[PDB]
């Protein structure tokens, strides 16, 4: 196997395992390791301000098994420390029988058992489990870990009556799933059923939803609550929160909800981020973020979406969420978000960014599989004058209108999405920053124009904003990880308002996925304006291509050219003419970005293991 | 509850947990803490010479699940001391995807893993489990662990490819069971495949016997052999040692082969004790020892057995071992024996006594199940000058017989198993010892003939020899746990071979069992003689009956008597008259025995505990 980059790569399915370790490894954001990794789980801040970060892994392993919670921390969500233990950077692994297939995803009850950091956590064992599988109860339930050291490690409560699992007996029949109990506290949510505490009986300051779904009708998010304050073990069943159709869609711009709900929570958002009052902040917002599987015919099956929504109180002391609007949290190669408070009245999310090599070609050689997002700051994005001519405004699609008195202006109501300015600030700082002189777009312009300056690696950041005509059909956007026979376009094309990531030449490997990307984005016109803007924003980090589109729309995806100089970047532009001019402006190239590792060394795989003939025999995990 | 044991009993099922904790516990033998035990497991010598026992354990529980490693240790077999680790008196537990449904029996190859002591153990995960159901290949499998400080803890090989579980494929399809694995060097069996080792290319030092059988087809003993010399991972499967036929029966001195075996071993024994010559001594004998199951209608459906076998090498380089005679290694309430070397030229063989309580009525009661039987040396029993005119001599059942050149007399061999000395050394020792005059039983002999000096409490030691007439039809034995109202009376009767334990008046408490004990026993007749003589010895141990006849015959049994004063003891005689004559000699009674648990106050019950819900989920254990 030749690792030559300045040639056209050779049969790589030859080369030994992780031998391309560095070849398309990010640098700049979360990742294990090593070996496989998943959804985020037991995200919490500590008491000193720092996070705690946990993911699904499985070391030493490039497929799903044997899945526990490897953990990090960081001041400032951008450079990282891993735990060190006893099983090194893993703090909870399957060890009872309750769950020996696999610790799946969990979250924090921040002053648990005993005072102390307490994770809610799928407990798994044998059986079926899957939402097109029949599973059973038992399979899937949910169980307590506490902390005494800061998350460095979790010590369970004991199997038994009274003890773990916690959560146990299936709310209704013939579910798909039971899994992801997400615990929240709620204000909101206690003044909504506090005059009906005498029919349940749960009093406590934690809620907890479980996600899953019933066969053949649809996801469900159920909702829990916790009996008592300060006691753990009893979290009562009110009813269902979320119910959906069996694969109904709410639209274009909404994805598809699917057969069964996956690693759902509950937030309440105003224009400044988290918001903790009862119902009186009139600006505030009840939102649910979730994943949906079997939905959608590629990418894994899989929609992250969120809704917003609107709470009523059943006559049996339980709430119904009905969907208000109802949106995608990332339109690409990504899933799983879990989103947690922080201290300044903010709310964090974060996903995982899958691979593209579903066939597993080149898994082996990686000697890994999968990263983080980065970490998104929620809020409740407002837009004040927009024109009602806006185009398809009305449908209310992932968003709501609010006309003014006289009818002439709307205000949009829609969820916020921003990198975490900790992060912004961080990659600023450390790279190498061009500012570059605004370009107009026009008869004169190429199809593809390189910046002025120009990456020296494929770790950098990108921004413009795009002005466009009202009329326009004139497309525009950015060329990155670019050589003269690699590229990946992403383009914007107001006349469709989609914007889509072009993969046929991302790369001389034909293994990996190609297929375009594709995202809905609503530019909202704004009362007097004679143009339309897009304010795009592009990380490149490794294989890792994050799109962020005013402060809103947000699309990973993934692109592995071989060639060494594959790294370029510059505009892109199509049907721009003397009369159909596109303005770009507020244009700057980040290079380097951040080494979020700083303590790891460039290559840390362990090596890869087989778990030999009795993984088939089991039948759990793959082995491998 | 009334625990007035002056009184006739109540309702003994509305007692508390481990209420009747001491009122019919042993106190003279091996024994768990608290809750339930089985299988006696990982015995061994240690360096410094004392004894390693292992057994099946489940503290605070009544019922088997979750098993686990207790162990202790001796330096005499009869005075013991658990180990206190982090599981309290646990040392290996279910841990691991391969053995998280048990860790069933093992065996132990003194020089291992590192040179340490390594115990190769029956590693069980999911799925149906048994002779009478679908098991699949996986559900049992065989695994390593190895211990660095003496027994106190275990380290198990990690799971995978190369490492555990080191056996897992089946053998031959459709097994019935696959368990047990008893590891064992062999001198006599190395000198038999020296000659085909090429053929199979195993050459190791170590072989290694799995107990199984087929669906329809009868039991099998699987021999393996270590491949090669100091290497652990790698065995192979040679070829079924012992193969009988579904409930085959070798007749009424033989038990019932069943459908499947269970912790089956492999020895070689002399006149003397253990035999590690090649073949080349004429005096040695190999057995195997083995628990059938299916093949007995009460009993929990059980017969340990043995066999005297002669080895045959195969074609392929394999053993068949075939039957010469095979006989009971205990006819009573007794199961799961296992033997080991000891220092000496020894082979001592220890079993399970399990309760007589199968409808599990009075379990939580007691707070605990089940108990070792005292440690046995196994030896070859040798008769010289026998006549040939002894009542069934040439069935040659559970015996073999060389006639003299004359024709005129017979030497006849057979399985020997008497109490090892240094348990009735210290049991005498402690003991307040009556040596008790001859009684001749004839016509003026009462059925009951209590003895001139009683026991004090439900600890002692009965022994005499009972001399009867070649033509008699006279019964003799011995009548404990004695008071008007409830006794336990064992028989002998030479006319019909058999030897009894009537437990119709056992107790007041109706609910343990109450069935009669019948053991076969062969009173070899020596030439010239006019009498033919039984040795019968008996131990009082709490609740346990333990009989030994002639150091060859083994009956343990339970009995429960409920008033305090049920501990008397004495002569039995039916049919004794003038002519018809019963000449007692030797009688002994041995009072109070030995405290084999010093350190353990009276009560060491931790009270029980309940699983849950889950239990039944799950479907494994009972759950309590
Ligand atoms: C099948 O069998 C399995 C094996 O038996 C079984 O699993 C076992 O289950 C039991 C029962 O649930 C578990 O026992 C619990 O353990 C908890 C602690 O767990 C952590 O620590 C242990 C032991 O720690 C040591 O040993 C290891 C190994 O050598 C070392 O690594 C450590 O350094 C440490 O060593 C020191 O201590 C040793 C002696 O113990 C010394 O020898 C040594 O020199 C050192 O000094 C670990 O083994 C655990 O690891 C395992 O589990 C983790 C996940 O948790 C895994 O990641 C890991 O891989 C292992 O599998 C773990 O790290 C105990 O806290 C717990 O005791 C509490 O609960 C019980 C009730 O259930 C009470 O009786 C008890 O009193 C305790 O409750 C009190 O305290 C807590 C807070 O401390 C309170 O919340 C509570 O309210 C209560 O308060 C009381 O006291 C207060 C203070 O005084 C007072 O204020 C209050 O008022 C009140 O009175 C329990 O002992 C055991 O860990 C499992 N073991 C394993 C290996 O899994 C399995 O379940 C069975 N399966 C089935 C299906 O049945
Ligand atoms: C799902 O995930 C699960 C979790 O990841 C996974 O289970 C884990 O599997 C791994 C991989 O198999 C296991 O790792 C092995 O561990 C062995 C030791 O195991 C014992 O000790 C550990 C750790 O011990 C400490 O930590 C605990 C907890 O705090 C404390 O209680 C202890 O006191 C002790 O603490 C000290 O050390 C800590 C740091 O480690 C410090 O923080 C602390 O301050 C203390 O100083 C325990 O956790 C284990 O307990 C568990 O298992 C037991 C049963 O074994 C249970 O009863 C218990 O409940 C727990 O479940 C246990 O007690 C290692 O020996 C082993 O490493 C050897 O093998 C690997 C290859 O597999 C080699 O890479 C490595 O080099 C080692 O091999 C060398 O050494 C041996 C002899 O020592 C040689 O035989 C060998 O040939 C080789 O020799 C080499 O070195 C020689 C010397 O230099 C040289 O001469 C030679 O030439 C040669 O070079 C391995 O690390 C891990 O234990 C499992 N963990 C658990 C919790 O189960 C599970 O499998 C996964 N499932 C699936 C389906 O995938
Ligand atoms: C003395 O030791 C015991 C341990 O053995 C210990 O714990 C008790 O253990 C017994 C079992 O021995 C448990 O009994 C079962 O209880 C089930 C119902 O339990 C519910 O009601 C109880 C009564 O109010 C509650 O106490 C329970 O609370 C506990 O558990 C919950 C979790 O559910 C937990 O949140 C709490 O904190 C408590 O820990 C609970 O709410 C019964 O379903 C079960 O019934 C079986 O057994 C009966 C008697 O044999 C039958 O009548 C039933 O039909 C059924 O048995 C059948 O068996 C067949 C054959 O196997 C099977 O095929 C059928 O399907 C069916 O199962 C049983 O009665 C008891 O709950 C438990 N108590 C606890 C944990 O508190 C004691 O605490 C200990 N005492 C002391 C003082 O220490
Ligand atoms: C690089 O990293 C790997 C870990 O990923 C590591 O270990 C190797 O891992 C691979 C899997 O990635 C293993 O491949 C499997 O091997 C099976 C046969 O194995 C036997 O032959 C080998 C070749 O001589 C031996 O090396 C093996 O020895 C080891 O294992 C034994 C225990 O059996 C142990 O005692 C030894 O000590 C060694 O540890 C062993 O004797 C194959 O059956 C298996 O085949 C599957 O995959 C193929 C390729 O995809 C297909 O062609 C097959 O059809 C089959 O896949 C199918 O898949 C579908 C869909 O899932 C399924 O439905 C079908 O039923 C079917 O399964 C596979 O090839 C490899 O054995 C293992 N090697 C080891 C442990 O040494 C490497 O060591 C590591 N390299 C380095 C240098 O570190
Ligand atoms: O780690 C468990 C936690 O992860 C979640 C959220 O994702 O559950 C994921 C889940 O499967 C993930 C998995 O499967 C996906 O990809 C397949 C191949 O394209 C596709 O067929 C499946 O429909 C899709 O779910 O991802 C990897 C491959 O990327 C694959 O190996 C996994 O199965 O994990 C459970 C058990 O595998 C599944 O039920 C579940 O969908 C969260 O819900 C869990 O807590
Ligand atoms: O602990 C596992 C090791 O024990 C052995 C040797 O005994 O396997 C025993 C075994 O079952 C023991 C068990 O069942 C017996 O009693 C039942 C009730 O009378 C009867 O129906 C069964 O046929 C008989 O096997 O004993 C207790 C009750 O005394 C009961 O709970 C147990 O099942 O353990 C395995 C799993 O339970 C069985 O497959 C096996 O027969 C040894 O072979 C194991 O290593
Ligand atoms: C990039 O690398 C390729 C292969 O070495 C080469 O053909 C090309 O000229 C290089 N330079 C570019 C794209 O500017
Ligand atoms: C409350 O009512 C809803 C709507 O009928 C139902 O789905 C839920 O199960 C009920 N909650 C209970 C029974 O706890
Ligand atoms: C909102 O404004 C638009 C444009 O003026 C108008 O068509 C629509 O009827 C208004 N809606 C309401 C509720 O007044
Ligand atoms: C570089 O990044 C680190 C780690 O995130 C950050 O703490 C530091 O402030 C950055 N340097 C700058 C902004 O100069
Ligand atoms: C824009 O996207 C939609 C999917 O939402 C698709 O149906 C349509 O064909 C696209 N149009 C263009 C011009 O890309
Ligand atoms: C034994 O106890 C019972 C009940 O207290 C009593 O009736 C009997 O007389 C006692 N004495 C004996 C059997 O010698
Ligand atoms: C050796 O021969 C015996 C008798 O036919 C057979 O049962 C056994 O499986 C053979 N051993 C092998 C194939 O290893
Ligand atoms: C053994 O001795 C008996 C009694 O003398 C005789 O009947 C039998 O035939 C003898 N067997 C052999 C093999 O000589
Ligand atoms: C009493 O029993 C102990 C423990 O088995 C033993 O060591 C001691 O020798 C015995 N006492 C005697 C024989 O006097
Ligand atoms: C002796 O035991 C056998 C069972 O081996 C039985 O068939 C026979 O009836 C018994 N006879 C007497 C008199 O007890």
């Amino acid at each position: 196997c030749s690792l030559d980059q300045t040639v056209a790569p050779g049969n790589l399915t030859l080369c030994g395992n992780a031998t391309l370790f560095t070849t398309f490894r990010p640098k700049a954001r979360f990742i294990a390791p090593e070996g496989w990794m998943n959804a985020p789980m037991g995200l919490y801040q500590r008491a000193d301000g720092s996070i705690h970060a946990g993911y699904q892994s499985h070391p030493k392993h490039i497929q799903w098994g044997n899945i526990s919670q490897g953990a990090a921390y960081s001041s400032d969500f951008t450079s990282w420390t891993d735990f060190n233990g006893s099983e090194g950077y893993k703090t909870i692994w399957p060890s009872q029988i309750y769950d020996i297939r696999g610790v799946f995803d969990g979250s924090i009850i921040k002053e648990g058992i005993d005072g102390y950091p307490t994770i809610l956590y799928t407990s798994t064992s044998f059986g079926p489990l899957g939402a097109t599988l029949n599973e059973a109860e038992g399979t899937e339930t949910q169980s307590l870990a506490y902390t005494t050291d800061d998350g460095a490690s979790w010590i369970k409560l004991g199997y038994g009556a009274g003890q773990n699992p916690v959560i146990y007996e299936w709310p209704e029949t013939n579910l798909t799933g039971f899994r992801d109990p997400y615990v929240f506290q709620s204000p909101r949510l206690e003044a909504l059923l506090a005059n009906t505490t005498s029919i349940t009986n749960a009093t406590g300051d934690h809620f907890a939803t479980i996600s899953g779904g019933v066969h053949g009708d649809g996801a469900r998010l159920f909702l829990y609550r916790q009996h008592t304050t300060g006691e753990f073990i009893k979290w009562t069943y009110l009813g269902p929160l979320v119910t959906t159709g069996y694969k109904e869609s709410y639209g274009e711009w909404s994805g598809n909800y699917g057969i069964n709900f996956e690693t759902a929570g509950v937030t309440r958002l105003n224009p400044a981020g988290a918001a903790w009052d009862n119902g009186s902040d009139t600006t505030a917002v009840d939102f649910v973020t979730f994943g949906t599987e079997q939905g959608r015919a590629d990418h894994q099956n899989h929609w992250p979406l969120w809704a917003a929504v609107d709470y009523e109180v059943r006559d049996n002391g339980s709430i119904e969420a009905v969907i208000a609007y109802s949106g995608v949290q990332d339109w690409g190669r990504s899933y799983a978000y879990a989103s947690f408070p922080v201290e300044g009245y903010r709310q964090v999310s974060v996903g995982w960014i899958y691979e593209d090599d579903d066939n597993v070609i080149l898994a082996k050689q990686f000697g890994y599989q999968g990263a983080f997002t980065l970490f998104r700051d929620l809020f409740v994005k407002v837009v004040e004058n927009v024109s009602p001519s806006t185009p398809g405004l009305f449908e209310q699609a992932s968003w709501s209108t609010k006309n003014s008195t006289d009818g002439m202006s709307v205000t949009v109501t829609t969820l916020g999405q921003r990198v975490v300015p900790e992060t912004l600030a961080a990659y600023k700082g450390n790279s190498t920053v061009s500012t570059l002189a605004p370009v107009m777009l026009n008869e004169s312009a190429a199809a593809y124009t390189p910046f002025s300056s120009q990456p020296t690696d494929r770790f950098y950041a990108l921004t413009g904003s795009f002005e466009f005509g009202l009329n326009t059909t004139a497309k525009a956007g950015f060329r990155v990880l670019a050589s003269e026979e690699e590229y990946t376009d992403i383009w914007f094309d107001p006349a469709s308002e989609n914007l889509t990531v072009v993969r046929t030449a991302s790369s001389l490997i034909k293994s990996f996925g190609n297929d375009t990307e594709l995202a809905k984005v609503k530019l909202y016109e704004i009362v007097g304006a004679e143009s339309k803007t897009l304010n795009l924003t592009v990380f490149v980090d490794g294989s890792v291509i994050e799109i962020y589109a005013n402060d809103e729309v947000a699309l990973s995806t993934r692109a592995y050219p071989w060639l060494a100089n594959s790294t370029g970047a510059g505009l892109l532009a199509d049907g721009t003419t003397a009369g159909d001019v596109v303005g770009v402006s507020g244009l700057e190239l980040w290079d380097g970005l951040v080494d979020a590792w700083p303590a790891r060394p460039a290559n840390t795989s362990q090596g890869l293991v087989w778990d030999g003939p009795t993984a088939a025999m089991y039948g759990l995990f793959a082995g491998y």
